[PDB]
DNA sequence: CCGAACAAGCATCAGC
DNA sequence: GCTGATGCTT
DNA sequence: TTCGG
């Protein structure tokens, strides 16, 4: 981390104007320039040298400057100063909570986590959740439980159908050492884009790693998608292992690929992958990749039997997973 | 100087 | 009930 | 907040 302290200074003013601010364009802004910098392989040395680079500007340029000068940002240090700025901030971090539930809880006093553990009545069950693991979910999940986690869920999905097909995705297919959450990408052939021959085929496998005891709490799910908690096993007067965030999204079979590109992340890279593939002619989402048209309306769907055919499409050199983590 | 800035599933609410 | 817009999240 | 045209 070369450039740490203004990666993190970047990453907290992003923070403010998603949470404080709702600006979603500052967030996108500082966030993408938080991005580039941690890439870029040099100690930077002033404003003017970030400014080089695509994403900084210059207003982050002279934050930069006031930075590396001071080691401080006078309006970051503002920003902790106010108690308002300070309680939204912080309420964002239950999941379930974003910035307008959680300024509207500051107008009514709940402002602390005590406060919102006394105000449960007060919270959806989504948020009560995110409450319940708040501790948890701030804890970064080590590669190696990771794998456990895996094998679990990869041998129960097993059990179910010998057909269904569970990929870990997200930073965990990026190969990092360690993951905020685990995602787990899941086709079956009954479900493609032309037909779903059998109903509750994510249900199913909810249900069978709930009775596993592997999924404890449901924070939402549809046909297609399953957002809740798990929490390994642990041995006999072993300590519990913390509860961990599990995403698992159901994909239509035939479009394997563009869902395990969308998966795999990250949130950034997809941003910025799919803003070129625009550029190109190209719209793509997580099932498909199509042309656009002089209007603008998105065309048929192209073929695609690889990540990288979709690389191919927009004319970037295919980037494995691993060099995805922007 | 001005428009665009990725794309979408689920929970929840208002209005009919 | 349904539709559509918003919040929140991935 | 930054970029491209
Ligand atoms: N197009 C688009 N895709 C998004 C977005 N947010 C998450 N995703 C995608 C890609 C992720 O890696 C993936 C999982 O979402 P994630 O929040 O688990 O991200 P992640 O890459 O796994 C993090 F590094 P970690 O979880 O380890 O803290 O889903 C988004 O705003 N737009
Ligand atoms: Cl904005
Ligand atoms: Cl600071
Ligand atoms: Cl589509
Ligand atoms: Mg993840
Ligand atoms: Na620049
Ligand atoms: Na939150
Ligand atoms: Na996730």
């Amino acid at each position: 981390t070369l450039n740490g302290g203004i990666t993190d200074m970047l990453t907290e003013l992003a923070n403010f104007e998603k949470n404080v601010s709702q600006a979603i364009h500052k967030y996108n802004a500082y966030r993408k320039a938080a991005s580039v910098i941690a890439k870029y392989p040099h100690k930077i040395k002033s404003g003017a040298e970030a400014k080089k680079l695509p994403g900084v500007g210059t207003k982050i340029a002279e934050k930069i400057d006031e930075f590396l000068a001071t080691g401080k940002l006078r309006k970051l240090e503002k920003i902790r100063q106010d108690d308002t700025s300070s309680s939204i901030n912080f309420l964002t971090r239950v999941s379930g909570i974003g910035p307008s539930a959680a300024r509207k809880f500051v107008d009514e006093g709940i402002k602390t986590l005590e406060d919102l553990r006394k105000n449960e009545d007060k919270l959806n069950h989504h948020q009560r959740i995110g409450l319940k693991y708040f501790g948890d979910f701030e804890k970064r999940i080590p590669r190696e439980e990771m794998l456990q986690m895996q094998d679990i869920v990869l041998n129960e999905v097993k059990k179910v159908d010998s057909e269904y097909i569970a990929t870990v995705c997200g930073s965990f297919r990026r190969g990092a050492e360690s993951s905020g959450d685990m995602d787990v990408l899941l086709t079956h052939p009954s479900f493609t884009s032309e037909s779903t021959k059998q109903p509750k085929l994510l249900h199913q496998v909810v249900e069978q790693l709930q009775k596993v005891h592997f999924i404890t709490d449901t924070l939402s799910k549809g046909e297609t998608k399953f957002m809740g908690v798990c929490q390994l096993p642990s041995k006999n007067d072993e300590k519990e292992y913390p509860h961990r965030r599990i995403d698992i999204r159901l994909i239509p079979k035939d479009q394997y690929y563009c869902g395990v590109l969308y998966f795999t992340g990250s949130d950034i890279f997809n941003k910025n992958m799919r803003a070129h593939a625009l550029e190109m002619g190209f719209t793509i989402n997580e099932y498909t990749i199509r042309p656009l048209g002089v209007t603008g309306v998105a065309g048929e769907p192209l073929p695609v039997d690889s990540e990288k055919d979709i690389f191919d499409y927009i004319q970037w050199k295919y980037r494995e997973p691993k060099d995805r983590s922007e």
